[PDB]
């Protein structure tokens, strides 16, 4: 199962970073959330999390995109960043 979420950040100034780290993968496509930069907006905000696949910013699709064009959608912006989340699992497993 996964659950969509939707999450809004609202940068400072048109130079804010967002406080994400961005990554693909080789065997799956997708722009992912490895982790979270320490007292950035994004960890501020307390809803996103590492392993999170991002789909959409600000109605721009990524499904199939790369940490470059979510780079380039980003630093374009306006104060707002809407981010569109899949999070796939379980939270919780006994083995």
């Amino acid at each position: 199962s996964m659950e969509i979420l939707q999450v809004a950040l609202h940068k400072r100034d048109s130079g804010e970073q967002l406080g994400i780290k961005l990554v693909r993968r080789t065997d799956e496509p997708g722009v992912f959330i490895l982790d979270l930069l320490e007292g950035g907006l994004a960890a501020q905000d307390g809803r996103l999390s590492s392993n999170d696949r991002v789909l959409a910013i600000n109605g721009h699709d990524l499904k199939y995109g790369t940490p470059e064009l979510a780079a380039q959608i980003i630093q374009a912006s306006g104060e707002r960043v809407n981010l569109t989340i899949a999070r796939p699992g379980k939270p919780e497993i006994e083995l």
